[PDB]
């Protein structure tokens, strides 16, 4: 049908724009050259990370930044779609070091907007930025917008929006118009901050990209998969937070939607989406990491899953101790809790020390390092075949991932990617989705179909009778119950009717 979104981000520092250089991997590990025409094909769009918004409350570069280098980055990527008539070369405002509560930047954010003014300035800024240097989208990547400023936050998107069809138009790129997108948050206490208003965030993008990873780190006390896919009964698991946002169900629509305790997995943030109406399956993008989170200081049994730790969380990493084996990556980053795919591939290659095991629950792999006690998490192409499988069933648009320079040098995360989406030989049909545990919640906008005997006048139903009734099917929440479905507070709506 509709083929997939693949968005890959492409990050590079100012440092390595202003010293730019396709020779050197110490200068630049990643430069647009190793996008290769075959890489190029299999992707639908690479997302320039990052662009900032300054204090003069517009999307401007860091600036820092060599224009001229900068201008010849990007052209080196958009000569890309020569290659590829349906490639989109998007720009991502934020991030998290722009962007985060604490973030330097962080209050440009918010007064960028505030006010219908301010948004003016700030949208049209935006689309400057995006012809100016040829880039094909904007993608806003802001961690994230708080509950208050959620309503400025939606406004700014639809004006945008408006702004980006009025260029559509002008250029005619009907055939590729300008699209608009933006990072959302993977777990539901981030989540939680828009939540409410999902549908009117959603509603002017091409795509909302979920960062369905970082669902642990040494933030948290025990180990953890930071990007499971089902959840593993003996894991950890997590307050609910959304059964808290500003909703205004009743106990009985929040019980059903949020169940609590619950498994922080992919699958929960997906289904989640899924279940508020005006969000549509189509334009939620399940973003997959090329990058394994490590943790030090466990202690075995389980094979280092949800152990204690002792992964210091600061940044920058407080001494030099990189204490991650054979993560060559980490000593130039002067970071040993994360490392690429790339460098995993080398660490488990070589004479340092690891086990690679499988969580057949989660369907995720980890990392074991039995001598020193450490614990890696992290996605491969066995991983994706499941999460590429869920994006297939559950109808969704696609898949992101961060980072392009964390694949291996041949691209093999995206080649599979693209395999399990596009490759005619490649049958899933018999693959096993497992039994790990899925996220129960059921919203109004993901009410499975049913069945059930019409709704009968005078009829006395007690706590549990399901009925059918104009176009729904319905449930008694106590007993004994004769009011028609839908009149009162007695029937809960739990399904729909086949037309
Ligand atoms: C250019 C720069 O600011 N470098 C910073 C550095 O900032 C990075 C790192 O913190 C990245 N962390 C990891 C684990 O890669 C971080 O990546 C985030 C990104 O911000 C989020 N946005 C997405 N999208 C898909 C849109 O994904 C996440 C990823 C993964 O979590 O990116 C920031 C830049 O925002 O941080 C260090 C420490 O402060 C600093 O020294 C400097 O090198
Ligand atoms: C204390 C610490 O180590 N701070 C890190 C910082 O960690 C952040 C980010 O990695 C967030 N990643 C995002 C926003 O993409 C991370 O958010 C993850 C989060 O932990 C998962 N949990 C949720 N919840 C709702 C609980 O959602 C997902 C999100 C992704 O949506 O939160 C941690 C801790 O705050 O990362 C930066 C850059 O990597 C690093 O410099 C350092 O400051």
């Amino acid at each position: 049908s509709t083929r997939k979104a693949v968005i890959g981000y492409y990050f590079i520092p100012t440092n390595q724009i202003n010293n730019y250089t396709e020779t050197d991997t110490s200068v630049v590990p990643f430069p647009v050259s190793n996008i290769t025409p075959a890489k190029a094909k299999q992707l639908t769009h690479i997302n320039f990370s990052f662009l900032d918004i300054n204090s003069n409350l517009e999307c401007a570069w860091d600036p820092a930044t060599n224009d001229a280098k900068a201008r010849d980055v990007v052209n080196r990527l958009t000569a890309l779609k020569a290659h590829n008539p349906s490639l989109r070369i998007m720009f991502s405002i934020g991030g998290w070091y722009y962007s985060n509560d604490l973030g330097v930047s962080h209050a440009n954010y918010v007064n960028a907007v505030k006010t219908p003014a301010a948004r003016t300035k700030f949208a049209q800024s935006c689309v400057r930025i995006m012809k100016d240097y040829g880039f094909d989208g904007v993608d806003i990547d802001w961690e994230y917008p708080q509950a208050a400023e959620v309503d400025g936050f939606i406004a700014a998107l639809q004006e945008i929006r408006t702004l980006l069809n009025q260029q559509t138009i002008a250029d005619g790129r009907q055939a590729l118009p300008y699209q608009l997108t933006i990072a959302g948050a993977g777990g539901a206490f981030f989540l939680s901050r828009y939540y409410s208003k999902l549908a009117q965030i959603v509603a002017p993008l091409d795509y909302i990209n979920l960062m369905t990873y970082d669902l642990a780190g040494p933030w948290e006390k025990i180990t953890n998969h930071q990007a499971a896919l089902f959840g593993d009964a003996a894991g950890p698991t997590f307050y609910n937070a959304l059964r808290e946002a500003n909703l205004g169900w009743s106990w009985e629509e929040l019980t059903r939607a949020f169940p609590s305790p619950f498994s922080l997995t992919v699958d929960a943030a997906v289904q989640q989406h899924l279940m508020m109406e005006g969000v549509p399956s189509a334009k939620i993008v399940m973003g997959v990491p090329f990058y394994g989170r490590a943790f030090k200081g466990v202690s075995g049994g389980n094979g280092g899953q949800y152990s204690s730790h002792s992964t210091p969380g600061e940044d920058p990493y407080p001494n030099a101790d990189y204490w991650l084996v054979g993560c060559d990556e980490c000593v130039r980053d002067k970071d040993p809790r994360i490392a690429s795919y790339r460098q995993l591939e080398q660490m488990l290659q070589g004479n340092y020390g690891y086990q690679r095991l499988w969580n057949d629950k989660t369907k995720t792999p980890y990392l074991y390092h039995a001598q020193n006690g450490l614990f890696v998490t992290y996605d491969d192409a066995e991983s994706f075949k499941y999460k590429a499988k869920y994006i297939k069933q559950q109808q969704l648009g696609g898949v992101m991932f961060w980072h392009l320079g964390q694949d291996n040098r041949n691209g093999d995360l995206l080649a599979a990617l693209d395999r399990y989406f596009n490759a005619a030989d490649y049958d899933d049909s018999q693959l096993d989705m497992g039994t790990g545990l899925r996220y129960t919640g059921v919203g109004p906008g993901n009410l499975p179909i049913m069945t059930a005997p019409a709704y009968v006048p005078g009829t006395t139903y007690a706590q549990g009778a399901l009925v059918s009734y104009q176009g729904y099917v319905w449930q008694t929440k106590w007993g004994y119950i004769t009011s028609a479905p839908g009149s009162d507070s007695a029937w809960l709506k739990v399904g729909r009717l086949a037309a």
